């Protein structure tokens, strides 16, 4: 992990957008 730039999916607790 480093102190500049936060990426969304970089989030356990968030999953991604599948359409099924």
């Amino acid at each position: 992990g480093f102190p500049r730039a936060l990426p969304a999916w970089a989030r356990p607790d968030y999953n991604p957008p599948l359409v099924e």
